[PDB]
């Protein structure tokens, strides 16, 4: 397991998307997390459809929030996902239009990281690729997040309200990070990207929800 | 394992295309094979490239011959295998240029079927999806095939010479049969497909060698 990871510079990354005025942060994590293991099975980048997930899932609430974990066992139990081209992002509720033709994607069930163990989490982005996590993005200081690696004593690590993809990790300048992507734009942080305090005891409860699906 | 099977309604096989004047019919049941088990992995169809192989696979003969196994085994060791739109066939022999940017599949060794046995060749097929194959294709009969289920005891069940992939089985009016894909483009046999005797005790020498790649 290496000290350091960017599964940006793997290819294994779509670009950052906004995921506008919709609770859909969950379905771009999800989106991420089948799209680097779609990278890693394939070798092809592939941007999937988190719109998709929004209108078919119909165990979550759309644009209303909802899990990563019920998102991939909707891939699996539909059998597949489309493409962001064949169902584009809108950002908002919509019927599920899934066209079983544009099919791009398959998953076979989810995994689960071990609450509050950074360990497995940091093992599961080395051997796994990509983790669709949650944390806590309420306070100021995240909205207002621009360079360095993010951290507060306040960010709540026991309650969680917000879906973002690991797709590494590493450390700057002596601080452990995980290298989180965001959707809220480009226009967010760095580029669409955060350092985020790792090993300072589950900060902003990043292993509260840390899932990934299986292809 | 179901009595019948037809993958070209599934939508595991690309269209039938001309290996022209050039001993890459391994290359285009690799590929085939490949492209199935991309399907069954992914959901999507896409046309890798034969060509790839006849000049990457350089423990193979090119335009010249060779084995299925031995291009898994490139494309697993080579990390990937390119798409037709990107890697184009042209029927003669040149030199590797793989684009590993146009990394479209990937592999993970194969499995090869215990020789003389049919019933697991059927359960491979059932299971696994379009099984690369290599048949007796000598006879003027297999030459002038154009309907019907074939057979000839004069095809020799021993030695094999003829790459084609298995995409399906079943029954024509009472005669058992291996859907088989050739390469001798949509001008021969049903549209460039055939119909081969089942279970006539290895006939035209189908299990010799039967192998399939694993995603
Ligand atoms: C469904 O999506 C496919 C994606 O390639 C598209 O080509 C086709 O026009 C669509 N057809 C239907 C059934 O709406
Ligand atoms: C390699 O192939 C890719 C396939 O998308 C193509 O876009 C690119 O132009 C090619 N580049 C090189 C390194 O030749």
């Amino acid at each position: 397991v290496p000290d350091s990871i960017d599964y940006r510079k793997k290819g294994y990354v779509t670009p950052v998307k906004n995921q506008g005025q919709c609770g859909s942060c969950w379905a771009f994590s999800s989106a991420g997390a089948l799209e680097g293991q779609l990278k890693k099975k394939t070798g092809k980048l592939l941007a999937l459809s988190p719109q998709n997930l929004v209108d078919c899932v119909t165990e979550n609430y759309g644009c209303g929030g909802g899990y990563m974990t019920t998102a991939f066992q909707y891939v699996q139990q539909n059998g597949g996902i489309d493409s962001e081209d064949a169902y584009p992002y809108v950002g908002q509720d919509e019927s599920c239009m899934y066209n079983a033709t544009a099919k791009a994607a398959k998953c076979r069930g989810y995994r689960e990281i071990p609450v509050g163990n950074e360990k497995a989490l940091k093992r599961a982005v080395a051997r796994v690729g990509p983790i669709s996590v949650s944390i806590d993005a309420s306070l100021a200081s995240f909205q207002f997040y621009s360079r360095g690696v993010y951290y507060d004593e306040n960010c709540d690590r026991d309650n969680v309200n917000h879906a973002v993809l690991v797709v590494g990790y590493g450390t700057q300048k002596g601080s452990k990070h995980w290298i989180i992507k965001n959707s809220w734009g480009e226009s967010w942080g760095n580029k669409g990207y955060a350092l985020l305090a790792r090993n300072k005891n589950n900060a902003c409860g990043i292993t509260n929800m840390a899932s990934f699906p299986k292809m």
